[PDB]
DNA sequence: ATTGTGACGCT
DNA sequence: AGCGTCAC
């Protein structure tokens, strides 16, 4: 009724930048520009790992974590460039950089929370308030949303399309009100393509984005048009998305928790859920979840947008898969003084940038054989940003693994050192 | 031999 | 604290 509340109340985007690693390339090697292409780590085993793949080379079937063999039997002109190489190990500065490009362009319209190295979330709120009194009530124009597709529409070519929907849209609008959702959303639409334009002005690199009002709405948007568009996910146009919407699209029902529903439920859907009561939902996977299953299928989601634009930790991590698996201590040595040594660089060089120093050390051990992902997680203090220390703490934390009589048993198949714990500095 | 990250929850 | 989940 009147005090069911119903989730309208933000004004959220989540921008994500198409292809990353590949565009960073493309801008670099101009070459690589409009084709197929994919960025690739190592070479020497089946051409190397692909992890990003440019929209003309997935036209192709090829996709990441894919081996760069297989994606040139899918795509025989496939073109490639490699992840830097440092101390042994792929090294990723070039791409952390890149984005640190973007999310300050990003940071000038609103405040964002970095999600990944190409991801952040967006809080429109003020910013829509803002650019509304500042409208002071006339309509928006299409021309102020050249990308932009509302979901849902029209009802009753691509950009014909597109169009038809927006036209749908816009003439439907109540201007009159400064605290109509829809109103609020499509101002936030005029933001983001103004952010886009920014970014794509100020760096080379386009992205597609969307606008809703949460977070986990304003993901499941971004995905609904891409490349190089956005898309805006209004709170009436939740249950027909949801009707036909596999529940693992969701944010975080992507795995084992989303599988549970499925089985458990009985139940295909997102919408689905709504039949269910709130405490029906809980019983079966909890309050937390349960509470948030259950306004989540109703289009609400209450998660912030943090104020957060650096990573809370900074990590160098290794495999060694197969025969590379470590089976010797001067081995196990080595390396942990190679990460050690990529860790201090990248601490010293955010020390400077972001007036912070660190004062934990995860260290994190896989051995051969094990189920887990993760065999072994150990802490110790992180003191001072030296390599030589910082490995030697590393190995003093891990060496009660060894079960031999110079010799490493079992052979160690991941390393993983993470300072963690910041503090102003 | 589907890597190298990074965020968050549980107990 | 150490382990597990989730999403790229
Ligand atoms: N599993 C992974 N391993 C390594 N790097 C990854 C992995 N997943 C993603 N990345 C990196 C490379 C990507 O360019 C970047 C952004 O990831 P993501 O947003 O899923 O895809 P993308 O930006 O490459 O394409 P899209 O246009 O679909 O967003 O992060
Ligand atoms: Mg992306
Ligand atoms: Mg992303």
């Amino acid at each position: 009724g009147p005090h069911m509340a119903t989730g309208q109340d933000r004004v959220v985007a989540l921008v994500d930048m198409d292809c990353f690693f590949v565009q960073v390339e493309q801008r670099q090697n101009p070459h690589l520009r409009n084709k197929p292409c994919a960025v690739v780590q190592y070479k020497s085993w089946k051409g190397g790992g692909i992890i990003a793949v440019s929209y003309e080379a997935r036209a192709f079937g090829v996709t990441r974590s894919m081996w760069a063999d297989d994606a040139k039997k899918l795509c025989p002109d496939l073109l490639l460039a490699q992840v830097r190489e440092s101390r042994g190990k792929a090294n990723l500065t070039k791409y952390r950089e890149a984005s640190v490009e973007v999310m300050e362009i990003m940071s000038r319209f609103a405040v964002i929370e970095r999600a990944s190295i190409d991801e952040a979330y967006v809080d429109l709120t003020s910013a829509v308030q803002e650019r509304l009194q500042k409208l002071q009530g006339q309509p928006i124009s299409a021309d102020l949303l050249p990308s932009t597709y509302i979901e849902g529409l029209p009802q009753g070519q691509k950009e014909g399309m597109r169009k038809q929907g927006l036209f749908q849209w816009l003439d439907s609008l109540q201007i009159d009100n400064l605290t109509s959702p829809d109103l609020q959303l499509t101002v936030g639409a005029v933001i983001v393509e103004e952010m886009r334009a920014a970014i794509e002005r100020e760096t080379g690199f386009q992205c597609s984005a969307g606008i809703s009002h949460n977070k986990v709405l304003a993901k499941l948007a971004c995905g609904l048009n891409k490349p190089n568009r956005q898309t805006l996910v209004s709170h009436g146009s939740v249950p027909q998305l949801f009707s036909q919407m596999p529940i693992r699209k969701i944010r975080s029902l992507g795995g084992k928790l989303g599988a549970s529903v499925i089985e458990i439920l009985g139940i295909e859907y997102m919408g689905e859920l709504t039949q269910f009561t709130e405490s029906q939902l809980q019983s079966h996977f909890g309050e937390k979840n349960g509470s948030w299953l259950y306004a989540m299928c109703r289009g609400i989601e209450h998660d912030p947008v943090k104020p957060r634009q650096l990573p809370k930790t900074i990590g160098c991590s290794k495999n060694f898969p197969g025969k590379t698996a470590l089976a010797t201590r001067e081995q196990v040595q080595w390396w942990l003084l190679q990460l050690a040594q990529e860790l201090e660089e990248r601490l010293t060089k955010d020390r400077n940038d972001n007036d912070r120093v660190a004062t934990q050390l995860v260290v994190s051990i896989r051995v051969q054989g094990d189920k887990r992902l993760s065999s072994l997680r150990r802490c110790c203090a992180l003191t001072r940003y030296d390599a030589h220390k910082m490995s030697h703490d590393a190995f003093t934390v891990i060496k009660n693994c060894n079960t031999s009589g110079t010799e490493w048993s079992p052979p160690l198949t991941m390393l993983f050192l993470c300072a963690t714990k910041f503090s102003a500095s």
